[PDB]
């Protein structure tokens, strides 16, 4: 049916494509490879900000964090500019969502405390939203490098979409914290060529991207139709066959999001 197209795209770009758009009162539920495990990569950075938000007061956003040049290990465009002054918890939230800052992600994990530097506490947080499948085991940048077939640091389209839906459209957070999250995802700068590129311009789009090795490119989004009806879109992909240094094809996610737009029209 529509699952014919998705394997047409897989065939074309050399990928494993996974998609999930939850069912709404008015539409079916799009699923392709929906419950197979794909790597989080940087898509975890969004439920991480919600985790900090959920368990701390808004005054906590002003607490100042200091760090060293030794702490800067991954792609970190914002953390390298304030290595001397430090960044507050709140600025690290902004940096982690809108620029995908790898170092603010490691710092915000450490602010969740617990064994292994906050990865135990984080998965524990996803479990409170009912998600028993996803798991985070490492930090940045290693959480991007697990071999294909390893269950460490993996989620599924089905799983991450239902979590995101509770965080943006649901009751997982009170409104004051809820609007902070949504605004950051709404002014994201890294997904302009992925899901955002596949929907017409009068659809409003918030997203948070992921990229890793083995050609891994993901994008999780919340979208609004020209008349205001919201849907949640989960799109993930890797290219295990091509090898560790395989290149990610973002036009693959842009096209598969067009396919979603057609059924929702």
């Amino acid at each position: 049916d529509l699952a014919d197209r998705f394997a047409e795209l897989e065939r074309r770009y050399d990928a494993r494509l996974g998609v999930y758009v939850p069912a709404t009162g008015t539409t079916a539920a799009i699923e392709y490879r929906a419950d197979e495990r794909f790597a989080f990569c940087s898509t975890f950075k969004a439920p991480l900000v919600a985790a900090v938000l959920h368990q701390n007061p808004l005054t906590h956003l002003d607490k100042l964090i200091t760090y060293t040049s030794d702490d800067i290990r991954s792609i970190s465009p914002v953390a390298q500019q304030h290595v001397q002054t430090g960044m507050t918890i709140g600025q690290l939230c902004d940096a982690a969502i809108r620029y995908s800052d790898g170092t603010a992600a490691n710092l915000l994990l450490a602010d969740l405390g617990g064994p292994g530097g906050g990865t135990a506490a984080f998965t524990g947080y996803l479990r409170s939203l009912g998600d028993t499948v996803s798991r985070l085991d490492a930090e940045e940048p290693e959480l991007n490098r697990d071999p294909p077939g390893d269950e460490r640091d993996t989620t599924t389209p089905h799983a991450i979409a239902l979590v995101l839906q509770q965080l943006v459209l649901g009751n997982a957070l009170p409104p004051d914290k809820r609007a902070l999250l949504t605004d950051w995802m709404a002014r994201n700068t890294t997904g302009a060529k992925r899901i955002r590129a596949g929907f017409p311009a009068d659809w409003k789009v918030i997203d948070k991207t992921g990229t890793g090795d083995y050609g891994r490119a993901n994008d999780i989004a919340v979208v609004w139709s020209p008349t205001g009806v919201p849907y949640v879109v989960a799109v993930m992909s890797d290219r295990a066959g091509g090898g560790y240094d395989a290149e990610p094809r973002e036009a693959l996610l842009a096209e598969a999001a067009t396919c979603v737009a057609g059924v929702l029209a």
